């Protein structure tokens, strides 16, 4: 059975999808603000599930997960969500955590709370790692600044208008990708407005964690990301001791949409890099 | 776990959510075109789960269910989806099947294939029972007509305009209904465009089933439904020997959205009445 749920520390049910090879390295996918476990694209999901035990999570308040009334500003709830998924799957080591945008912050809340015992590597895709004034890891782009707080309203007129401030930032050039462009706008619309707001009504700084991670981390980030400034990825690269970076020239916030083959290729190479094969060649 | 899946006759996974007491009467909820198990609204789903073993299904191609390339024009697939969910839950008798819009057609496909041995009653909410030219039980309204083929387009601009306009017939007001309006619109947009098209590109008639049905069926339909014309429900009421009906004056296609309390009440009473 592919679709499952785990109960976090506050009693929130967190829905997730497990696909791929049972024997393979666990790859946990954490999506971004006002999206879902369906954002990644069918081709990306199919390709990653070939080698990995693929675990695609619906963040609290998103997708099919429970939407509690409060607690979105508590790092311990986010941490408990990832811990609970990992435990339900019996994952105690070697996991790869991948986070898009807000997913990066979820990973950091989790690593801040549990350390790196269960984890061999992480991938930060157009990710924030902090939120708040002066947080270089939390630097948003112009599109996101026009989109908020109108994108948080329950008023459809305002929410539709505001979310169009994103333009094509999620997809890049949208030709031939209309279904995906529709679906991404859709997930944001069906994310409860109160959840959309609660996610950014918080502050947390994680630079001290970044400087002390003992795991390899790939920073994968569009140079033209108008949602999360590429400066945030560059900051993570600068602070993380075992960082690797791939900056996609001309790419916006959705590299997995703009070039699903390249995205899969870069993630597979990263994960394979964590063994002893590179040493051999 | 509340969230689950069942494997249909063609290998399609059908995701569904179970809530409420496992000893209650099973109530299967089957949503409409381009929607999902989340359409019904939190209060409606909480109130129904207070009394029933609530089974909220994502149709094939919708929500989190698999989306096969083809087969949406084959009644035996839809029938297997419903059988597979029932089997997975151990329901062999006494189920209530509730169908919103296209969900009515899914129910009829299932009943024709399988009979009513597992089923005590049905509810047809703004429902079609047939589809295609000349089927009085598939009579579509002005909002549905205007929405095609824009709502089937790969092109975002075209689909967003068509489905945005379409969504207003689902909510009615929409003053007071902003979040649901957004969410219904979002579920339609996130439904793959090829699935939106596939569902519509078929023909099947069930008048012979309806006039022969051996279960009580409630017809619950807005008089100003502009998605599925009220005449479709008036037609089903006429054919079904043990029909009951409730025509909500001034209501469009979404009664559970327009008046969640009334919707739950009318459903409870019908189900209670099965005695």
């Amino acid at each position: 059975m592919s679709i499952r749920e785990a109960v976090s520390v506050d009693g929130t049910s967190i829905v997730y999808r497990v696909t791929g090879n049972s024997a393979g390295t666990p790859l946990v996918l954490l999506h971004g603000w006002a999206q879902s476990s369906q954002c990644w694209g069918e081709q990306v999901l199919a390709d990653l599930a070939a080698d990995y035990r693929l675990i695609a999570v619906d963040l609290r308040g998103h997708g099919y997960s429970d939407a509690p009334e409060s607690g979105y500003d508590d790092s311990a709830n986010w941490a408990g969500d990832v811990a609970a998924v990992l435990a339900a799957e019996g994952v105690t080591e070697n996991a790869i955590l991948l986070g898009w945008s807000y997913g990066g912050l979820v990973i950091c809340d989790y690593l801040a709370a549990h350390g790196t015992g269960a984890v061999a590597g992480a991938v930060l895709v157009g990710a924030i790692t902090s939120i708040g004034r002066g947080e270089k890891g939390g630097k948003v782009g112009s599109a996101m600044r026009s989109a908020v707080p109108g994108a948080m309203s329950e008023d459809p007129r305002e929410a539709i208008r505001a979310l169009g401030a994103f333009g094509n930032a999620l997809t890049g050039p949208p030709e031939g990708k209309g279904a995906a462009s529709q679906a991404l706008f859709g997930y944001s619309l069906s994310t409860r407005p109160r959840v959309r707001a609660a996610l950014f009504n918080r502050a947390v700084g994680h630079d001290e964690l970044l400087r002390n991670l003992d795991i390899p981390v790939l920073v994968l980030h569009g140079t033209d990301d108008s949602v999360v400034d590429v400066s945030a990825g560059k900051h993570a690269e600068e602070l993380i001791p075992k960082s690797q970076a791939s900056y996609w020239v001309g790419c916006n916030h959705g590299p997995f949409v703009e070039d699903p083959t390249r995205f899969v290729s870069e993630v597979r190479t990263f994960i394979s890099s964590l063994g002893k094969l590179a040493g051999a060649a």
